[PDB]
C-alpha cells in the first residue's frame, strides 16, 4: 500500500498567489509566502523571461495573496533562484515546525496537489533518478509542495513548476533550484534517460514476501559487482554496499539474504514475469524505498 | 493514474484515542461526541466471544479514558450503537468539520488515515471490495481508524476499522455500528465471499482510457444491460446496478460513448481478451477508480 503522511500541517500553509492573469498556489511559513517565479510572467514572456528584469518592475501591490476569505497585504519581495518570497504583514499561526531539505534521488515524499490554494488530493512520489518525478498535476498545481513528516517537523523537498511532454513533472527545492537540468520557461524539454531505483525494488520484493508471496525467490545467489552487470544493462541503478546495509533489516526479518534478492531480481529481470504479478502489479515496483517498507510493516 | 487521497487535515483535527484498562484504540472526535469500536471494552478473554451487553452493564463513564494528544476527555455518558461506542464529553471539538455519516456500496472508494494511539500515521486510497472487505495497511492499535471522502467542505464519514480476517483483508463499519458484509467483532476465524471485479470502475477506466485518445478496444455493437450482467457474471465481474448506469452518465456525456455501447466493448475484451495490447499502458484491466475518481484526477 503506497502510503501518504497526513497532509493536515501542510494543508494549514497553502495560499493563493494572483499576479496579472497567473494564479498558483503559495506557501505561506511565518511571515513569508513562497511561490513558484513564473508567476510574475507574461505570454510575451514565457519564452525567455529575464526574471530580473520582470520582477524589478513589479510593486509589492502587484501580488494578490488570499489566505480563504482574507487578503495578506505584501509588504516586501524578493526572489532565490526559482522561487519568489512575499513577505506579508501577518504570520501564519498554522506554521509547523519545519525545515527545507534537498531530497536524493530514488527518495520519497509526499505531495499534497493545490488549486486555487485549496487542497485537492495527496500521494507519494518518488525523486527519479533523471531528477523528474511522475505526479498528477493538472492547470494551476503550481506551487504545490513535496515534504515528509519526522516527528513534529515538516521537510519541505519540492515545489511544482512543470509539465513535460511525456507527462513526468520537474521542480525545484524550496531554494527555487531545479531538481534536473530543467528551466522555468515555456518550452518542450526532455528529461535524461530514466532508470529503475533498485534499492527500492528489492525493498518492494521483500515486503512481497513479508505479506506472503515469494513465487520470484530462488536457490540462487550473485556477488554485488555481478549483479550489478547486469542491473545496468536493464537500466537499473547501480546497489551500493550502503544499499545493502540499508536493507539489512528486511534481510533479518525475513531470513533472505540482500544478495540472494539481489539473484531473484536477476531472475525476474531476464525472465519476466512470466505474465504473473506481485503484490497485484504486472511490473517491477520502485517507488517504496527501504524505510517506508520497514515503517508501514511497523 | 494513480490512488489520490483526500487531504487528512480536516479529520486528522478530530482523531482522540480511547482506553479501557489496557486496550487502546483510536476514536472520532465530532461536537461533544466521540465514536469508537465497542470492542475497546473487551479484555483480550472477553474478545473470543464478548457479551458486549453485559460488559458494557458492568462499564461506568468514569473507566473510559479518552484523550486528545496527552489532554484527557471527560466522558459525560456513554451508549453503544450496534457494534460501536459513542462517549459523551464534556467538550465540543473545536476542530469538527461540517460532516456527515454514509454507507458506502461496494466498489466505492474513499481514503484512509491510518491511526495509532490517536496519531496521525499516514493516509491512502482504499476501495470497498464487493465481498465487504477492504485491501488496508492496518496494525495492531489501528482500530478505530476512519474511512472518508470530502465534497465540497463536507466530510462524509463512511468506514471505521475493528478487524483483520484471516485472509489479510480488513473488514469494518459505518459510523453507525453497521459492519460492511457478513463479519461481527469477535475474535473467531471468519470468511469473506469470493471476491469478484468492480465492473463499473473497469468502465470508468475504459472511458478514462478514452479520454486520454486510447481507445483502439471501442466497438461497433451494444447490449442490453441483462444480457451484459449474465456474460459478466461468468468471468466473475460484478453485475451492473442501476446506480452504476446513473454514476457512469458524466462520462458518457465527456465522451458521447453510451454506457451500453461500452459495456458491449467490455464483454469483447472479456471473451476475446486484448491480444497483447495495452490500455493506458498496462495489459490489466483497473478496478479501483470510480467515475469520480476519474473525474477528480482528470481535471
Ligand atoms: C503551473 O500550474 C503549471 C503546471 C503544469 C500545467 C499542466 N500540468 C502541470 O504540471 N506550469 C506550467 O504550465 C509551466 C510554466 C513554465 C513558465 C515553467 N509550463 C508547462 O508545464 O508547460 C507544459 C508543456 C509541455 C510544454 C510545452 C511548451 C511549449 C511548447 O511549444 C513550443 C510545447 C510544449
Ligand atoms: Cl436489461
Amino acid at each position: 500500500r503506497k502510503m501518504a503522511f497526513p497532509s493536515g500541517k501542510v494543508e494549514g500553509c497553502m495560499v493563493q498567489v494572483t499576479c496579472g492573469t497567473t494564479t498558483l498556489n503559495g506557501l505561506w511559513l511565518d511571515d513569508v509566502v513562497y511561490c513558484p517565479r513564473h508567476v510574475i510572467c507574461t505570454s510575451e514572456d514565457m519564452l525567455n523571461p529575464n526574471y530580473e528584469d520582470l520582477l524589478i518592475r513589479k510593486s509589492n501591490h502587484n501580488f494578490l495573496v488570499q489566505a480563504g476569505n482574507v487578503q495578506l497585504r505584501v509588504i516586501g519581495h524578493s526572489m532565490q533562484n526559482c522561487v519568489l518570497k512575499l513577505k506579508v504583514d501577518t504570520a501564519n499561526p498554522k506554521t509547523p515546525k519545519y525545515k527545507f531539505v534537498r531530497i536524493q534521488p530514488g527518495q520519497t515524499f509526499s505531495v499534497l496537489a493545490c488549486y486555487n490554494g485549496s487542497p485537492s488530493g495527496v500521494y507519494q512520489c518518488a525523486m527519479r533518478p533523471n531528477f523528474t518525478i511522475k505526479g498528477s498535476f493538472l492547470n494551476g498545481s503550481c506551487g504545490s509542495v513535496g515534504f515528509n513528516i519526522d516527528y513534529d517537523c515538516v521537510s519541505f523537498c519540492y515545489m511544482h513548476h512543470m509539465e513535460l511532454p511525456t507527462g513526468v513533472h520537474a521542480g525545484t527545492d524550496l531554494e527555487g533550484n531545479f531538481y534536473g537540468p530543467f528551466v522555468d520557461r515555456q518550452t518542450a524539454q526532455a528529461a535524461g534517460t530514466d532508470t529503475t531505483i533498485t534499492v527500492n525494488v528489492l525493498a518492494w520484493l521483500y515486503a512481497a514476501v513479508i505479506n506472503g508471496d515469494r513465487w520470484f525467490l530462488n536457490r540462487f545467489t550473485t556477488t554485488l559487482n555481478d549483479f550489478n552487470l547486469v542491473a545496468m544493462k536493464y537500466n537499473y541503478e547501480p546497489l551500493t554496499q550502503d544499499h545493502v546495509d540499508i536493507l539489512g533489516p528486511l534481510s533479518a526479518q525475513t531470513g533472505i539474504a540482500v544478495l540472494d534478492m539481489c539473484a531473484s531480481l536477476k531472475e525476474l529481470l531476464q525472465n519476466g514475469m512470466n505474465g504473473r504479478t506481485i503484490l497485484g502489479s504486472a511490473l517491477l515496483e520502485d517507488e517504496f524505498t527501504p524505510f517506508d517498507v520497514v515503517r508501514q510493516c511497523s
